[PDB]
């Protein structure tokens, strides 16, 4: 009950951190609970007494990571459009025009404000340090995982950091 949701879309509030590694080369990605072996970046849902986005991103970059660092810039916002719950048995999913198709309208379930970390620490005890991996992954890496995990709008977040992406 101390989710934030917009008001004008319904979707759930969220800040994360695309935490990299001073010299640029790496991002910090973690394991879902619900999926062990798909890689995502740590974000979680804004709570009501919170007072900004980036308090939102750094609170859950450390208890999702374990992960302090500073903010060294805003990668504005992406959306989660995965189709609801109950699309796959509906009976018009898709809306086709000339030259392209498209998913059925609707609203997107996440709102996600990005922030880029310059990693500073990782530490061994953190929250979520039983349910959770978190490694480090150059931009090829990090790419597939984000496209394995059916993620796009994390890996359009990571596009916007200043990861090298030439590995
Ligand atoms: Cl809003
Ligand atoms: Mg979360």
């Amino acid at each position: 009950e101390n989710q934030v949701y917009s008001p004008v879309t319904g979707a759930r509030l969220v800040a994360g951190c695309i935490c990299l590694t001073p010299d640029k080369k790496q991002v910090l990605m973690i394991t879902s609970s619900a999926h062990k072996k798909r890689w995502i970046v740590p974000a979680g849902g804004v709570e009501k007494d919170e007072p900004n986005y980036e308090t939102t991103a750094q609170r859950e970059t450390w208890e999702e990571a374990g992960c302090i660092g500073k903010i060294v810039a805003n990668l504005g916002t992406v959306e989660d459009m995965r189709p609801p719950k109950d699309w796959n048995k509906d009976i018009k999913q898709f809306e086709n025009s000339r030259k392209d198709s498209e998913v059925a309208k609707h609203p997107p379930r996440t709102e996600f404000h990005f922030y880029e970390l310059e990693i500073e620490n990782l530490l061994d005890k953190f929250p979520e340090c039983h349910k959770r991996h978190r490694k480090l992954y150059s931009y090829t890496e990090a790419k597939q995982n984000l496209i394995d995990a059916k993620r796009p709008e994390l890996l359009e977040a990571l596009n916007r950091s200043a990861i090298i992406k030439d590995d």
